[PDB]
This record gives structure tokens, sequence and C-alpha cells, in this order.
């Protein structure tokens, strides 16, 4: 079952370009790909530096692999079947990543993030009929948290 993760500005703008500071959202990141397959595209492996620890980390690319700590693959289908037979794959994005795999995916884990960000590349525009939500936590700005965020999980319909 394949479910993507993201963080979403105001009008689901991804944002590689990093316009917040939220360790409460990495947490939740953390905690919802903990012992999970990743599946992420290259600029988003260039931008984390190094794997995932505890992960299968899988990089979509068409260009040959740079790195031998990570696993390469060229397709959709090649990325899922390099997870093996796991309850749940996360992606991880970037934009055309999500795109790649939103047709596929049963889950979206999303963090609403209030913040205005200048970036282009969107998230997926996922409509009411496909998906419900299920699950919602809202949270205000605090001193560790630079904006507010509202953590959701919402299953296909
Ligand atoms: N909700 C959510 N928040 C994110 O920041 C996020 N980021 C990406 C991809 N970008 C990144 C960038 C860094 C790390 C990262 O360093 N994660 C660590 C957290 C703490 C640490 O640095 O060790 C991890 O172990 O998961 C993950 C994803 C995809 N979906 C997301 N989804
Ligand atoms: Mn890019
Ligand atoms: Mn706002
Ligand atoms: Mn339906």
């Amino acid at each position: 079952m394949i479910s993507l993760i993201a963080a979403l500005a105001v009008d689901r703008v991804i944002g590689m370009a990093m316009p917040w500071n939220l360790p409460a959202d990495l947490a939740w990141f953390k905690r919802n790909t903990l012992n999970k397959p990743v599946i992420m595209g290259r600029h988003t492996w260039e931008s984390i530096g190094r794997p995932l620890p505890g992960r299968k980390n899988i990089i979509l690319s068409s260009q040959p692999g740079t790195d031998d700590r990570v696993t390469w693959v060229k397709s959709v289908d090649e990325a899922i079947a390099a997870c093996g037979d796991v309850p749940e794959i996360m992606v991880i994005g970037g934009g055309r990543v999500y795109e790649q795999f939103l047709p596929k995916a049963q889950k979206l884990y999303l963090t609403h993030i209030d913040a205005e960000v200048e970036g282009d590349t969107h998230f997926p525009d996922y409509e009411p009929d496909d998906w419900e939500s299920v699950f919602s936590e809202f949270h205000d700005a605090d001193a560790q948290n630079s904006h507010s965020y509202c953590f959701e999980i919402l299953e296909r319909r």
C-alpha cells in the first residue's frame, strides 16, 4: 500500500527553499516513516544529504545513481518492486514524484503549514470525491515552531 507524506504551505505549495522551523513536523514525519521504505526524487535525496536511517531509501531518477548508500531505480514500477513485501510504502516527494504515485496511493499524510511561500511547485490537486479526511490535529505556532501547522491523514474513497 502506497502512502504519500508531504508538508504543504498555503495553496499547496511544496517547498524543497526551507521556509519554516517545525521540529514537531519533523517528529511527525519520523514517526510516520520509521522502519518503512521511502521513495524520493533526486533533488529530495540531495537535500536530505544522507540516507534516512532505519529505512530502505529508494531514489527514482532517470539518470544513473551516484551514491551506493541508497537504491536507484528508473520507473514507478521498479521503485515499488524494490520495496519488497512491506505493509506500507512512503513516498516523500518532491512534486513530480508525488504526481507519479498519487493514482496508486491509498493514504495521504499532510502537514498544512500557514506560511506564504513563493515556490511554484504544488502538491497535486487531490479532490474530495477521491479523498476522505480521517484525522486532523491543529497546532498553534509556539516558541519552538515558527508557523501554525495542522496534521491531516486522508484515505482514498
Ligand atoms: N510532513 C513532512 N515534513 C517534511 O519536512 C517533509 N520533508 C520531505 C522531504 N524532505 C526531507 C528533508 C529532511 C528529512 C530529515 O532530515 N528527516 C529526519 C528527521 C530528523 C533528522 O534530521 O534526523 C528523519 O530521520 O526522518 C526528511 C525529509 C518530504 N515529506 C515531508 N513531510
Ligand atoms: Mn527540483
Ligand atoms: Mn497565512
Ligand atoms: Mn467513491
